C-alpha cells in the first residue's frame, strides 16, 4: 500500500547503521529507485541524541529486548543483548566509541581484497576527526564524526592511567594507528560531534532524506525475501505487525536485496527466506533454495566480567555519577547548563570511553581489553547497572562514589549461532552467545586473568589512595576456581556480535557470502552488516561496520572493486 506497482534498484532490509551508509551512496545520482524497510521507529528521541542517556535505550522500546536461550556454561543464565531498534539501529544505541582494531586483524580475515591493506582507505575516507590532523590514518572530510570525549574526570581518569604505568604499562596516543602496537592505555575516541551522539542517521540517512529516489519506511518489519526459483524478486514485510497486512515490494530488472538487518536478526531472515541448513529448514517446513551452512554459525561476541570498588570517604562526591545526579537522585541543573550551553559535562559520557589492550599470556594481539569507568556498579553485571542508573533517578537516594574496571575479551575465541525456535517471522530468534565454550578455557583464561590484572591497578599507590577495599566480586574471591565461578554468573555482552554470515574465498564450504559480498547460489542477494565479519577485530565494532558499508558501496556503483 506504499510501494504500489513500484518497482526497487536496491531494497535494503533494515535501516541500521550499514543500511544509513549505503542508502546514501546508493541514492546519490538519480537512477536508483532505493527503499530502506525498518522495523523500528524513527530516529527523534532525546535519550538517543544525549550519550549518557544510553542508560535509558537498554531494555527499552528502542532495544528488541532479546535474550538468549539458556546457557548452561553460565550458571544456566539467559543472557540479555542489546541491540538497537530504529532508523540508524546500534549505531543510536551505543557506547560510540571509535576502534578499528588492529592491521593484524583483517589480515588474518584471509579472504582475497579485504587485507588491512585494502581495508585502510575506507576507513579514513568515511572520517572527519576533530583531534587528529590528516593523514594516512585519519581523514577530514568523511561523513563520520569522530573526536576524543569531552567530559574529563580530572582526578579518577588521571589515578587510572598512573595506576597503569605503575603496573608497568605503557601508553597509547591513538589506538586506530596501525604504525604502532595496539596495546596501552590511553582515551577512547567517541562517535560524537560536541557532545552529541553521531549515529549513522545523524551522519549519513538524514542529509538525504529530500532525495525523491529514496524512499525509507519504517514500521516496517520484513518476514522473507522473495526467491523465485535462484534469484531473489523482493521482500514481504508488514506496516503494522504481527498483525497486520501482508505487504509486498517488487524489485526492477537487475534490483538486488541487501541484508543490513543485523548479525541477529540478518541470518534469521535468511534462514525464514529459505537461505540456511536444509537440517534447521526441514524442521520448520521451510523450502531450502541454498544450503550454505554457514548461516547463523560463527556467531561472536566478546564477553564482559566487571570488579567495581568505592572511594574512601575523604573524596565522595568526585565520581562521573556526582556529576549526573544530586545526593536527591534529581539530574544536576549544572550538567544539564554545561551540556547544552557547550556539550560538556558528564552527559556527552558514555562512561566507559578510558582503557587499555593488555596482552595477559603473552599473544601476538592483546586478548583483554580494560574499560575503566569513574561511576561505581552497583551490580556484576555491567549492563543491568546501566538499566538500574536509570530507573535510580528521582528516587531519594545518592548513587554511592567510587569506580569500575569492566574487563572484555576482546579477540574471543568462542563463537556462538543464530536459528529458528518458530515458524511465526516475529519470534525472537533461538540465540546462543556461546562465551566460554572454546576448547582450550582461553577466553575464561583472559577474564580470569582481567581480574587479577584489575586488582593490580586497584592495588597500585595512584589508585589506592582514592579506593576503600573492593565490592565486586569482593573479599571472599580469593581462589582462581571462586574467580571463574563469579565470571560464569555476571559475564555480559559489551554488544558487538559478528560473522553470522562470514565472507570467505570461492571453495570455503563454511562461508556464506563471497569477497563482494553476495551470497552462493541465490542472484541478486548480498549482505552487507556485521554478519560478513568472518573474525571480529579488538575493538568495538560499529566503525568496521561503516567501512564495510562503504567499501559495499562503491564496490555497486563502481568506484572501487576488490581484488
Ligand atoms: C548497547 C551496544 C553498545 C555498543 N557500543 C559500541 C561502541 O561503543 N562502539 C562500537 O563501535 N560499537 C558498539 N556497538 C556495536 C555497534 O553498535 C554495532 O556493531 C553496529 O551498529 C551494527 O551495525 P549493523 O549494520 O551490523 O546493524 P544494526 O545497526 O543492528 O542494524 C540492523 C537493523 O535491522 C533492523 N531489523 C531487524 N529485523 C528487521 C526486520 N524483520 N525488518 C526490518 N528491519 C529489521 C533492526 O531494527 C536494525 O535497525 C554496540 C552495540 C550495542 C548493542
Ligand atoms: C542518566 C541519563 C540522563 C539524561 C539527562 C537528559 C536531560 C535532558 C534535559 C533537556
Ligand atoms: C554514563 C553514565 C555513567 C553512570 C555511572 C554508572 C555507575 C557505574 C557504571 C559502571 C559501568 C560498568 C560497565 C558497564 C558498561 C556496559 C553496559
Amino acid at each position: 500500500s506504499s510501494p504500489v506497482a513500484q518497482k526497487y534498484d536496491y531494497i535494503l532490509v533494515g535501516g541500521g547503521t550499514a543500511a544509513c551508509v549505503l542508502a546514501n551512496r546508493l541514492s546519490a545520482d538519480g537512477s536508483k529507485r532505493v527503499l530502506v524497510l525498518e522495523a523500528g521507529p524513527d530516529n527523534t528521541s532525546r535519550d538517543v541524541k544525549i550519550p549518557a542517556a544510553i542508560t535509558r535505550l537498554f531494555r527499552s522500546p528502542l532495544d528488541w529486548n532479546l535474550f538468549s536461550e539458556l546457557q548452561e556454561q553460565l550458571a544456566e543464565r539467559q543472557i540479555y543483548m542489546a541491540r538497537g531498534r530504529l532508523l540508524g539501529g546500534s549505531s543510536a544505541t551505543n557506547a560510540t566509541l571509535y576502534h578499528r582494531g588492529a592491521a593484524g586483524d583483517y589480515d588474518a580475515w584471509g579472504v582475497e581484497g579485504w587485507s588491512s591493506e585494502d581495508v585502510l582507505s575506507w576507513f579514513v575516507q568515511a572520517e572527519t576527526n576533530a583531534d587528529f590532523g590528516p593523514g594516512a590514518y585519519h581523514g577530514s572530510g568523511g561523513p563520520m564524526r569522530v573526536e576524543n570525549p569531552r567530559y574529563t574526570n580530572k582526578q579518577l581518569h588521571t589515578a587510572f592511567f598512573k595506576a597503569a604505568e605503575e603496573v608497568g604499562l605503557t601508553p597509547n596516543s591513538d589506538f586506530n594507528d596501525w604504525s604502532h602496537d595496539h596495546a596501552g592505555y590511553g582515551t577512547f575516541q567517541v562517535m560524537q560531534d560536541k557532545g552529541t551522539r553521531a549515529d549513522m542517521y545523524r551522519q549519513y540517512l538524514k542529509p538525504v532524506l529530500g532525495r525523491r529516489n529514496l524512499q525509507v519506511l519504517t514500521g516496517a518489519a520484513v518476514t522473507k525475501v522473495n526467491i523465485d526459483q535462484a534469484q531473489a524478486l523482493g521482500v514481504e514485510f508488514s506496516t503494522d505487525g504481527p498483525t497486520g497486512e501482508r505487504l509486498s515490494a517488487e524489485l526492477a530488472p537487475g534490483g538486488e536485496v541487501i541484508m543490513c538487518a543485523g548479525a541477529v536478526h540478518t541470518p534469521f531472515l535468511l534462514k525464514h527466506s529459505g537461505v540456511g541448513p536444509s537440517a534447521e529448514l526441514k524442521e520448520f517446513g521451510i523450502p531450502v533454495v541454498s544450503n550454505l551452512a554457514g548461516v547463523g554459525q560463527n556467531l561472536q561476541d566478546q564477553p564482559a566480567c566487571l570488579t567495581a570498588a568505592p572511594v574512601k570517604e575523604k573524596y565522595d562526591g568526585i565520581a562521573i555519577s556526582d556529576h549526573i545526579y544530586n545526593e536527591k537522585g534529581q539530574i544536576r541543573k549544572r550538567a544539564i547548563a554545561s551540556y547544552l550551553l557547550g556539550g560538556r559535562g558528564g552527559l556527552t559520557s558514555t562512561g566507559c570511553d578510558r582503557g587499555a589492550f593488555v596482552r595477559t599470556a603473552g599473544q601476538a594481539l592483546p586478548d583483554l581489553q580494560v574499560r575503566f569507568v569513574p561511576g561505581m556498579a552497583l551490580d556484576p553485571d555491567g549492563v543491568s547497572t546501566y538499566v538500574r542508573f536509570a530507573k535510580f533517578q528521582s528516587q531519594g537516594l545518592k548513587w554511592p562514589s567510587g569506580i569500575t574496571m569492566q574487563l572484555i575479551a576482546c579477540r574471543p575465541q568462542s563463537t556462538g549461532s543464530v536459528g529458528l525456535k518458530s515458524a511465526d517471522p516475529f519470534a525472537p530468534p533461538k540465540l546462543s552467545p556461546g562465551y566460554l565454550t572454546d576448547k582450550d578455557g582461553a577466553d575464561l583464561a583472559t577474564l580470569r586473568k582481567g581480574i587479577h590484572w584489575a586488582r593490580d591497578v586497584a592495588r597500585s599507590s595512584a589508585l589506592s589512595e582514592y579506593l576503600d577495599g573492593e565490592l565486586f566480586p569482593g573479599s571472599g574471591v580469593v581462589s582462581d576456581d571462586q574467580i571463574d565461578e563469579y565470571i560464569r554468573r555476571s559475564i555480559h555482552s559489551s554488544n558487538a556480535i559478528t560473522g553470522t554470515c562470514k565472507m570467505g574465498n570461492a571453495g570455503d564450504s563454511s562461508s556464506v557470502v563471497d569477497n563482494q559480498l553476495r551470497v552462493h547460489g541465490v542472484e541478486g542477494l548480498r549482505v552487507v552488516d556485521a554478519s560478513v565479519v568472518p573474525k571480529i577485530p579488538g575493538g568495538q565494532t560499529g566503525a568496521p561496520v561503516v567501512m564495510i558499508a562503504e567499501r559495499a558501496a562503491a564496490l555497486l556503483t563502481g568506484k572501487a572493486t576488490i581484488g
